[PDB]
């Protein structure tokens, strides 16, 4: 039905959680969802539909980077009629305004990719999330006690940056972290009239050069998972 | 004090409303402020300080275009210690769906300018407002029952576009209007770590060719003015 | 008539002097014209018509930056049938070849703007003035005993430059000063088949940091005014 | 060990086969390697080391797109000391010179990505394989009776192209097919002084829309796999 | 002395005519100069030194294209002390306004080359001639009864263009002809504080369609030659 | 028959050897070409037709730079029906992997030219030779005892570079040498379905500054000449 998803039309609820790591998508199915079944497995990129607090929710892995994210976000919308996409993952903080275990809501995704220039007349597409969904995130966060960090992230084509000298200038311009997908997520949801949001969990801080132990990563990520599931229920 | 603003330091309150048109600045000052005093007048670009329901509020004219807009907010921030900046301007609709006189809030300001590539590593800087400002504009308009449209706008260097054929693609990517300053404002407040937001009322319509009137842009947007004053008190 | 000018049709003579500052415009109508009439005042951007030495001359302010200058001279030409546009202003000198009070004739206007690439195939549009206009200025400047300096200016989107390190490079390539309009004026006159030329008064030298007292400024500027009016007469 | 590979030091042989799909890495281990052992499994992205005709050969998945590919190539070369990297995968043919089943040797990889401009002084990097690997491929193909198709591929950041009208121009310039990783693989092998080549099996033909049975796929892709292993031996 | 010029220091006069065609250079030598010695011949690229009606002047070929022209112009200025460079070539008319034999003076050379972006901070260098030279040319053509078209030229890297559809656009921005070297001449002369002018003789009309023979470089058009020699003395 | 070539159609064999310097072409005709006849001489750019070891072979000069090169191979292909173009010339070494008298086979030609972006959708065209021609070069060199160095070259629009600081990075990315035509030849032959290859003799090391004497240049060039004619017979 698509080259990258072997689910049947209707297997996806119109709300979908997105992760890069299909192993994390699997974890969220067995632990936080009821009646969760695997609906897709192409290239080991798992996807699930299930229930949280009585409500129907779908989960989907999307690999790493803007190209990979765009492929799956594209197919989820145009073929499986997903209408809200919430992506959650890790980043590398580059700003002193955030530290470990913080959660970042990206209201802007700057980039060094050419994808949005290709999409958009070789001008500067300000790749942003759906406002209402970010309002749900902010409000849900408050009810759950989370102090959300709000600002821009920088979506890079490079995990190994050739421009680490530019991180202070990115922080200057209200870039709280670097990750690798939100500009594609946001541009794709924009392209296809869909609602998207990206939440970051600070697992590594690239300025102070501190990181979380593998235990704290699981507990830090659990709190971002609950936030996601709570704003979609 | 600066080559463009005439004020003593301290003349500006930390919250300032911006318009491109000095007469609209003067109109808001006469009709809505208390204790209004003219603080600057270089190039007939007037600024005012006064009170609105007991609280300090400043007003500043900022001319047309990213370059002119960037001159005035840079000076407000660096020299006159303004901390929150709220542009209330005019725009052209590019979707027949968007009526005339509708108030838009700009969650992101795309642009065809080179200024952000020059500012930002020749990458794509996603020009966005401060989120707490936008939240206070959304909640306030709801409280007032004003109805506010939310999305990206396109900040152009051209009032007279050489790319009218592209208006549909801009509208497809959630661009609600074209104006000429918002990318400048957003970029400069990101550079200098200040809080800024753009609201703009539809004044022109670039598909069905409605307009407008020089005096009509001075008056006729009272809802947009009240909402902005309300959210600053 | 147009959104930014409220003159009647025919209010403008086919020859027009331009300055960014509408207060110097008004200053030229007061001190130097006969039968000076105000003809437009949208946004306090003042314009006039009058006679100099029995000959009709219009004056028009155009604000700061390429975007704003382009708005006004587009409307002047297309709607009000202006044929010849002589712009005069101050500039920050950038070359050892010019000192204070020097009047520069800009035979080319380089830019950090993206407007001409947007106009011109994403290629390098060389923005140049009308040759006959530049001939008239050189001859008039000669007859008046004015030591006219000829070369390029650099038309920047930034008043507060992020590339002051590049100023030596610009002067190497014959850029005698930095201002913020000439490239838009030349590009718009080329697009619309009109005659344009820009004259810049050295009020500051950005390298050697020397400057002129406001008294030398409204005296130096008057010498240029006389030059502009003599060539229009 | 790295963020994306949990293999021990010395688990990878110096010659390694690359695919996007971790299900094909597993397919090759079982079908064509003796005593293969799964050595990495982060993010369900498997890698193996086994033997073919008694000679050590490793296999690694790398996901989709230049960004994901570069992460895995970078870690294999820097951390795991792999010297020779042979990518075998699928592509969308766009040339009439190639039918399905056909194996393409990518002597160059053009792209719409910005990554090589970022790596390379914002000039045109001509991303190309190591020639001696390409020679081994050519020679080995002849000894196996395979008519190797040679030419460029286009490495796109998009599976769903916004430029389908350009495919004819692409093929005219000797691009035989489109895929999404070769330009990233080649620039990283070049950056790191490692030998690399990309072989592409025509699964789809985007011009003829002819798309072969799922069974001729494994039979034909087996010919590519065999060609890869014979030259790594 | 240089890699491309055979001549002794002091062989060139401070004023030099330039052609792309070394044979036209040789034609000018035999037909218009006396006492003419050939002073360089590397790569058959001939240069001469002789007297025009008793007045010293040099002649040099510079090949085709911006890069070729730049090599020769750089060595003439830096090594051989040429101070005034007057190019006289052929060009292609892009309008019915311009005839096949017309002489054009290029007051700006736009280009689709990247050289000026490489030279000039990746911004737009308006490549222009020395103004004093353009005045002599203007005044000498008036003196001789030789009508001179004056305007921009488009300096292309392509003799066989890939953008013939854009010729009308170039014509609209006052680009009277296409040639291939003037932007390099101007930018090199600007670089090295030298004086350059480019005059062009239409040989082909690109839209209207006629084409000149290699052989017809004579009467036909020695009017351009007489103009150049007259203003250089 | 073309503006730049006055040969008859049929005067060029379908295999042609190219060099920038027509005097090098002239040297090859009188030392190696049997029954050599001069077939063109526009702009002193000599070409020849003859026999080598019984096989029909043409020779053509193409000048310096990408623009100049593109002119001539376009005309050779579309007018005169040349199918194979083998280019030989000198280069300036930038890699420590090569020294003087080395012969480089360019398997890719990176460039700072815009020409390939103008041709190719403003994307990164990987300019490559025909692989069979490069195989013949490799096999022929081995038969002659030539240690052929293989890698990318950088085709620059500048003989006198403005980015000498970048040579190290180019070498890091497997660029052995700088010259000025290979990316034009490769792109022109890709455009027009022809077979091209560039060989370069190291006559200058731009890092260490070592250089061949004029006698050593000739001896070294002879070796490449014989390599070129042996793979064409």
């Amino acid at each position: 039905m698509t080259p990258h998803i072997n689910a049947k039309i209707g297997d996806f609820y119109p709300q979908c959680l997105l992760c890069g790591d299909p192993l994390r998508v699997s974890y969220i199915a067995k632990k936080f969802l009821q009646d969760a079944k695997e609906i897709t497995n192409v290239r080991n990129m798992l996807g699930f539909s299930g229930k949280y607090k009585g409500r129907g929710i779908s989960l989907m892995g999307h690999g790493m980077g803007i190209a990979s994210c765009t492929i799956y976000v594209t197919e989820l919308i145009k073929t499986y009629q997903v209408k809200e996409l919430l992506r959650i993952g890790t980043c590398g903080a580059i700003s002193p305004k955030v530290g470990l275990k913080d959660i970042i809501m990206a209201t802007g995704a700057s980039t060094d990719s050419k994808t949005n220039r290709v999409r958009f007349l070789n001008h500067d597409l300000s790749a942003t999330p759906d406002f209402e969904l970010s309002l749900r995130a902010y409000q849900t966060a408050k009810r759950l006690g989370i102090d959300l960090k709000v600002g821009n992230v920088f979506s890079s084509d490079f995990f190994y940056s050739f421009e680490t000298h530019a991180f202070d200038l990115m922080a200057k311009y209200n870039h709280l972290a670097i990750e690798m997908e939100a500009a594609g997520l946001y541009a794709t949801a924009m392209e296809l009239n869909a609602k998207a949001l990206c939440l970051c969990s600070v697992s590594d801080h690239l300025i102070t050069k501190e990181a979380l132990s593998p235990k704290e990563r699981v507990e830090s990520f659990d709190n971002m998972i609950i936030l996601a599931l709570e704003m979609m229920s």
